[PDB]
């Protein structure tokens, strides 16, 4: 009568992503019980041919378990193991942008922001199944020790499904940092809205699926405080906003982490379409701001051309698209 458990008496670091099993040859399992060191029984169940038992709930970090099994058959047999699971130095809890069931523009990238620095980026990337329909090739670039982005080579085709599954429970992400739980998000890609502006004209030209549907005159950033050139991904928006000068501002659709918004500037209508009078923001009229507030969604693009300012930095960001595919696809795990 032979018993075989998938863990060993006195083992340590048992993984909590995998179940524990107990099997038997030369006969048949009779009873198998597993309990944490506080007594609480852990759930498992014997299979329909009486030869394997598996746990049905998952194990917990920083626990000890005792499993007792016996098998009937030759005849009588017994097994015993007490072990500890992964005993993490630090739990880290990922979050995903965009959120579950959101509809987003063709420049939305898949963020995974951790709340702890991630020593082992490779493990973090391995733990992230992203599933696209229709499928398209993408890759992982990190903007810093806590946030990893994933996008395709070019902008999103409209009506693509994106399923993001971050599965870090039980995954050692380097130097004792393990995932606190799993998280998921499924979202769809909406209409291809892309707004455009050349510092030559200072006219913001909004396309919907390659066809213009609004224009507006903007006053961008002063020579001394210029609006960056390049592709910006839109993010948040606000009906109101204090900006820290300290003053209230309406209908702000955000373009960069660094504080560049399309927003309502009545004080500078005279300048819109003509001369750059702001510290970086796309100044437009209250009526046109409100339109931009109401007609774009997170993930929509804005592109800037011929300002005196630098390129929006790639890792900013919001600046994701500014990085050339070659480099991005290479990633920066090592």
């Amino acid at each position: 009568p032979k018993l075989a458990m998938s863990v060993k008496d006195g083992a340590v670091g048992v993984a909590v992503d995998a179940p524990v099993t107990v099997t038997a040859g030369e006969g048949v399992l009779g009873s198998v019980t597993m309990v944490n060191s506080d007594g609480k029984e852990i759930a498992g169940e014997i299979g329909p041919d009486g030869v394997t038992w598996t746990t049905t709930e998952p194990l917990g970090y920083d626990k000890q378990y005792t499993i007792n099994a016996d098998a009937r058959g030759g005849g009588v047999a017994r097994a015993n193991a007490t072990f500890r699971t992964q005993s993490p130095d630090n739990m880290t809890m990922p979050y995903v942008m965009p959120g579950d069931g959101e509809v987003v523009g063709v420049g939305q990238t898949v963020a995974i922001r951790f709340d702890e620095n991630i020593p082992n980026r490779a493990a973090a990337e391995k733990a992230i199944k992203i599933t696209t329909n229709p499928p398209v090739e993408g890759a992982f670039y990190w903007l810093n020790n806590r946030e990893v982005r994933w996008r395709p080579e070019s902008f999103w085709d409209s009506g693509t499904s994106v399923d993001v599954k971050v599965n870090t429970y039980g995954v050692n992400l380097g130097d004792g940092v393990f995932g606190q739980d799993n998280v998921a998000s499924h979202f769809t890609i909406g209409d291809a809205v892309i707004s455009r502006v050349d510092d030559t004209n200072k006219i913001l030209n909004i396309e919907r699926n390659g066809e213009i549907i609004k224009t507006m005159p903007t006053s961008m950033g002063k020579d001394k405080a210029p609006t960056n050139n390049g592709t910006y991904i839109i993010g948040e928006r606000f009906k109101d906003l204090i900006m820290d000068y300290r003053t209230k501002v309406q209908y702000a659709t955000q373009m960069s982490y660094s504080g560049i918004y399309v927003h309502a500037a009545p004080w500078s209508v005279g300048a819109q379409g003509r001369t750059n009078t702001s510290h970086g923001c796309l100044n437009v009229s209250t009526a046109n701001a409100k339109w931009f507030y109401e007609n774009t969604k997170r993930g929509d693009v804005v592109i800037v051309s011929n300002t005196v300012g630098p390129v929006l930095p790639g890792t900013e960001g919001l600046g994701d698209w500014n990085i050339p595919w070659a480099q991005w696809k290479a990633g920066n795990a090592r």
